[PDB]
């Protein structure tokens, strides 16, 4: 591979689910606490 495409991919989806997971957690931290 000459491209940056494998790099740039694995870039893309570590952000994409990190961002998902730290927003999901955080929503439900702050729903919990609603009880």
């Amino acid at each position: 591979m000459e491209q940056s495409t494998e790099v740039l991919a694995a870039v893309i989806a570590g952000g994409v689910i990190g961002f998902l997971f730290a927003i999901f957690l955080i929503l439900l931290l702050v729903y919990r606490m609603r009880k």
